[PDB]
């Protein structure tokens, strides 16, 4: 019920936060893992907004209120949580820093915010589940069900007193940024990714791809969102493997619910089918992750380290399948 709002203590605390100096260098890198720095996550987001967009892009009080309320509207689910949000935002920061002048000031601020917000109020259930069991959300949002909800949650947070970080934009730019954010969040529906990547691959290979063409821009931005959403697969192996544990924890909980409603879940969501996970990851990397980072690297050459890391992780899943895995901690 309702939108959660941070405390005075929470946002005033973030305002006074200072990022440890050693992390300034690390945060610029694609492979940076926020994992070991939980207390710093909101501060890391402020830092990234300030470096990409400028210290005066948003009023500081409103930005800190906005961030801490965003955190409060992520649920305590195993994967689609606050940590995922900040991780996705950091990948976007790294893509933007490496491609800075391709994107307008409006796009950069919109996208970093879009990434922080893109899974807002996720309940640990897939679009598949919501539509199968006719959740009210599936009635309201016929396609891209959770993503339309996440966007709606974003707008609800902006509408809280003192939270509207975009108010100082012209009426035209304000409309433009909300549209950038809407399209970006909707694009995190993996259903849409397959069509988008295919089209972009075609536009690229024929050389019709043109970033001055708004519809092309929207599609490139869409693939950036996919690349950021999936970036757990671009980290160092132990990080990728630990995150995969959280992804599956969520899946198995959904699968358990389906069994109670008389439907056998897909194997991926079946906790009694963990033997199939390594092959399932192989499938996911071959079908989704590798093609994504492949096309993204063609369009944005500086993103190549995402693709190299993804390939290294595919090799690791292959090693698992062959029985070559070494000691793992969880
Ligand atoms: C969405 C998804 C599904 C299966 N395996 C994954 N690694 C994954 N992912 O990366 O988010
Ligand atoms: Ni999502
Ligand atoms: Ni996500």
């Amino acid at each position: 019920a309702g939108t959660s709002i941070c405390t005075s203590e929470e946002w005033q605390g973030l305002m006074q936060f200072t990022l440890p100096v050693r992390l300034c260098k690390e945060i610029e890198l694609f492979h940076f893992d926020i994992g070991p720095f939980e207390n710093m996550w909101p501060g890391i987001f402020v830092y990234m907004v300030h470096r990409s967009c400028g210290t005066s892009c948003f009023e500081l009080e409103k930005l800190c209120r906005f961030i801490m309320s965003v955190k409060k509207n992520y649920r305590r689910v195993p994967y689609h949580n606050w940590k995922h949000a900040v991780t996705v935002a950091h990948c976007m920061y790294a893509i933007l820093q490496n491609n800075h002048t391709l994107f307008t000031d409006l796009e950069r601020k919109g996208l970093l915010i879009a990434c922080l917000c893109h899974d807002l109020d996720h309940r640990g259930f897939s679009n598949s589940y919501l539509q199968k069991f006719d959740h009210p959300l599936a009635a309201l949002y016929s396609t891209s069900t959770m993503e339309q909800h996440h966007f709606s949650q974003t707008v609800s947070i902006l509408q809280l007193e003192g939270h509207n970080i975009f108010s100082t934009l012209s009426s035209s730019e304000y409309e433009q940024v909300l549209e950038i954010i809407r399209k970006a969040i909707i694009a995190t529906d993996l259903a849409l990714y397959f069509g988008n990547r295919k089209q972009l691959e075609e536009m690229y290979q024929t050389g019709s791809l043109n970033l001055n063409n708004q519809s092309h821009r929207d599609r490139v931005i869409g693939l950036m969102m996919t690349a950021c959403d999936l970036c757990s697969v671009t980290k160092l192996w132990p990080v990728t493997k630990l995150t995969a544990n959280d992804i599956y924890a969520e899946f198995w909980a959904e699968g358990d619910e389906m069994k109670k409603l008389g439907i056998q879940p897909i194997p991926m969501m079946d906790r009694d089918k963990k033997d199939e996970v390594p092959q399932g990851q192989l499938g996911f990397y071959n079908a989704v992750a590798i093609p994504c980072y492949t096309t993204l690297t063609q369009i944005l050459p500086p993103t190549e380290p995402l693709l190299k890391a993804c390939r290294d992780n595919l090799s690791q899943w292959e090693k698992v399948i062959r029985g070559e895995e070494t000691a793992t901690w969880i």
